[PDB]
């Protein structure tokens, strides 16, 4: 049996909606330790501990950006915390300084009996995610500490494309369209410099680089594949390897590539 399993068996209608399974609760972070400032948000009855999931805006950009990431994940089985930088100018490997900072924080509270988190984490089982250079910083955070069980980017900008060090399951949401980091010069180039990892590259039809963003009109199949590469990688939920390791078939996907995924 799997330790970390958690909730029903998934559906793709199940993953698909504005909602899992858990009842969620949100606080923001009184002493921001490492970074701006956060907002957690937490499953009230996941019927276990579960995994941590920090997710970082991109330049200029601020918690709005990503926030629809925390209700979604957390109603599946996750405790989220979306952050703003220090400044919204800081670049990508400060993002991941401050991202690890924020799942530092997030370890502190599940040991804090005053937190609406207390014991509700397995500070063994973390996940990184981000927006353009807060993806960037996501996978720098999983080239330093490879002990992070997932990493799922959207829209990714880094000063070097060459991650061929990662060995972090990582999933890349890429947008069609994107003027800011094109896809051909930033998104596809870091997905084929990782030769060691689960992989997976997912473009979406004509999208901006905010194709991922609060807001978005696919948050059915955006989410649905979020949730599953988390439950498979961050949990190893085999009832998530199709989900995550699928080519969706979808008319809202543009290119789809995965590697050493089932």
């Amino acid at each position: 049996s799997n330790p970390y399993a958690r909730g029903p068996n998934p559906t793709a209608a199940s993953l698909e909606a504005s909602a899992g399974p858990f009842t969620v609760r949100s606080f923001t972070v009184s002493r921001p330790s490492g970074y701006g400032a956060g907002t957690v948000y937490y499953p009230t009855n996941a019927g276990g501990t579960v995994g941590a999931i920090a997710i970082v805006p991109g330049y200029t950009a601020r918690q709005s950006s990503i926030k629809w990431w925390g209700p979604r994940l957390a109603s599946h089985g996750f405790v989220v915390i979306t952050i703003d930088t220090n400044s919204t100018l800081d670049q990508p490997s400060s993002r991941s300084s401050q991202q690890m900072a924020a799942l530092r924080q997030v370890a502190s509270l599940n040991g804090t009996s005053s937190s609406p988190i207390y014991g509700k984490v397995d500070t063994a089982r973390m996940g990184v995610m981000g927006w353009s250079m807060g993806g960037g910083g996501s996978l720098i955070s999983a080239a330093n500490n490879p002990s992070l069980k997932a990493c799922a980017p959207q829209a990714p900008w880094a000063s070097s494309t060459n991650f061929s060090s990662v060995t972090v399951p990582c999933l890349i949401f890429a947008c069609e369209n994107d003027s800011i980091a094109p896809v051909n010069s930033s998104a596809l180039p870091i997905y084929d410099s990782m030769s060691r990892n689960a992989k997976q590259f997912l473009e979406i039809c004509g999208g901006s680089h905010s194709c991922a963003n609060s807001g978005n009109s696919n948050q059915a199949l955006i989410g649905k594949k979020g949730v599953a590469w988390m439950k498979r990688f961050m949990d190893n939920d085999t009832r998530y390897s199709t989900f995550a390791c699928e080519n969706p078939n979808s008319t809202r996907v543009c290119d789809f590539r995965t590697a050493n995924c089932s």
